[PDB]
């Protein structure tokens, strides 16, 4: 029975068939945007859907039961049971939003094809030496976003009304998006040295990317 | 008959000869953009470009007897040929999409000379080793898109409208082209947490673009 | 038993101390942002401001009699003098920006751990190395703010009147920020050809930049 | 006479001496950049400036009686040569377009320091790899411009009406500054498929561009 059932979940059949459903799932999420298709063919989807999930779940039933305690040891594993977990909250309740996440489902599709799981440990696997630049770059914005607040606040709410809007305009001016034309110059119209905050934040955000380039090709 | 033409195709006045047509027809190309030019001259150039085509496509038929199968299994040949049969189709009125398309036939300055295969062949030659990023990326774009169609969609419906909207607005960020101001900051009236889709996203999508290209590096 | 000081600076506590303070003012500080909170606990929280100030005023002092002259050869207590000082000059008749510059002493955390010491040491020794480059562009720079006040300054003095304005936005015009519909699209309605000059500005300084980190990385 | 010259002219005391023209004529021609300035001290340093200009055409004088033939085969002397011709250009002549490229003699001091010298020789050796790729992104970018304007500039003239227009606003792609909002967009507001163009014209230009960079580190 121990023997029969872990003979077929690591069959090349069920995975190839579980693979085809998120295949097929993802394919109907697609057509789920359109309102057209949902009005003569949604009724369809919306069993279909649950069709797939029940199977999915099912899946992850047996494989708790094969792998026992280690199922829970395996990243992968735990992101494939709380990805199918999120899909289990109904439709109604909660918010509108675990609807939405719902579609995080296809990212099985990335735990179960080993040439994805591949690429996406490589990429992770860059992390690690970066949580010290990181940590660095999280306080510097801090500090920053302090300073921002009570100069620029008061008569730039939007941009800096609060530590976290003193946050987000930082961001968006370290990916240097609109940062002149769009916050700086106005800025510098009430407070004409404005550049002497800004010109050298972005040289310190920008040389700390470059040197955290150098590093990972390094490393 | 063979050995007569084959004895001419390999020649060097031959590939000297296409090649200064090809120069000669780009010249003459940039000549036909200026409508001032075509009310003084258009006759003379729109069948300039008519016997240039003729040319080629000789040529294109001596190079399939000289090199018989072994044509087709050569890719800049094979680009010859398409990018060629296409310069073919009438500019008649039906479909004048076809028209523009015939530019391309410069392409063939590419294809004739071996200092620039040998970069094309270079640059292609990156693209099997990034295969599987591609595809992540394309998972995780898919994902995102049919996300923001459902997020945004409703109240934005330019930006989110569609799957393929989404997936458009979706690139322009990545990119990172008037992101703030121009897409998010205005979801966030409606949306204040709209942040918590496009902040991640913009981490994930520079992560991977980096990491591809330290991947090309050392690859 | 003659210093009888310098064995409780050099301590484990003393250190763990000052950061377990910094941190809990660093927290103090971000709280200080709140509008609200000033109302409700703004006098509790002046107090804890002034108690840490003292803390860290006898810090120095003590780190000082230990050290003594190689205490102002450590640029890392050079700083925290200074930085100390800073948020120590009455509020009273002065100018009020120094009121927001006393959060430079959160700077103090990266002073006091040797991790972020030695991150902040490994990213200014990128610096000597690119001084030379520094040099050239700001050279150039230099330079060309001189030809943009003069060719561009009589019709368009928000953006290149003066020197220091020809330098902000010659710095803009780097950084790429909204350049074209932004910059330079408005002057050449005025004068045609300003593509001349701001497009191989634009060659030169992209090109010094990626050749420096390249540069960096190999050498 | 000559002989005796030579001697003259290669000592350390002349280099640094011109050198310290540059400098000052450098400080000086930032100072020409003042309407306050000028206007009451514009007379002393209108006339210094002939000076320096006459005494840079002696030294170019002597230089090439000391060097003869070899004069004109020394790329920072040929530069030297014509710079200091610019400003032999009398103050007039309905081309004031000259009077701004006097400025263009600051550069002296890039030729006449080793260290500069070695950064732009450093530099520039970079350029003879790159002119495959130059000239295949010139004859890719000449191609385009040609399908767009006569996709889009009959609607759009400003931005595509012309062979230039297309060049400049597809180099603006290039940069991927205000691309979508700023062009794309609005183009599909007429033109629905233009992202068929614009999309894989970005990920073109920048694999070849990401791709280059790449080549240079290794090789
Ligand atoms: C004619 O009188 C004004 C001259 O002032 C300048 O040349 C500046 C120097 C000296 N230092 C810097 C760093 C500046 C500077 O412009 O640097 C930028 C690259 C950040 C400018 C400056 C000085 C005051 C105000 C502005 N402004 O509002 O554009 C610019
Ligand atoms: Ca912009
Ligand atoms: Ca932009």
């Amino acid at each position: 029975m121990y023997l029969r059932i872990t003979n077929i979940v690591e069959s090349s059949f069920f995975t190839k068939f579980i693979i085809y459903l998120i295949v097929l799932n993802g394919i109907t999420m697609g057509l789920e945007t359109s309102k057209t298709f949902m009005q003569s063919f949604g009724v369809y989807t919306t069993l279909f859907n649950q069709i797939v999930i029940t199977i999915f779940t099912i899946e992850i039933i047996l494989r708790i039961y094969v792998h026992r305690i280690s199922f829970f040891k395996d990243p992968w594993s735990l992101f494939d049971f709380f990805v199918v977990a999120i899909s289990l909250v109904p439709t109604s309740s909660g918010f509108e939003i675990l609807r939405v996440l719902r579609v995080l489902r296809l990212f099985r599709l990335v735990t179960a094809v080993p040439q994805m799981r591949k690429i996406v440990s490589a990429l992770i696997s860059v992390i690690p030496g970066m949580l010290s630049v990181i940590a660095l770059m999280t306080l510097f914005f801090y500090i920053f976003a302090i300073m921002a607040t009570q100069l620029f606040g008061e008569r730039f709410p939007e941009w800096f009304g609060t530590l976290g809007e003193s946050f987000y305009t930082l961001f968006q001016v370290m990916t240097l998006d609109d940062w002149s034309n769009g916050i700086v110059r106005p800025l510098m119209e009430v407070y004409p040295y404005a550049y002497v905050f800004f010109i050298p934040f972005i040289f310190v955000v920008t040389f700390v990317m470059i040197n955290l380039v150098v590093a990972i090709i390094v490393d």
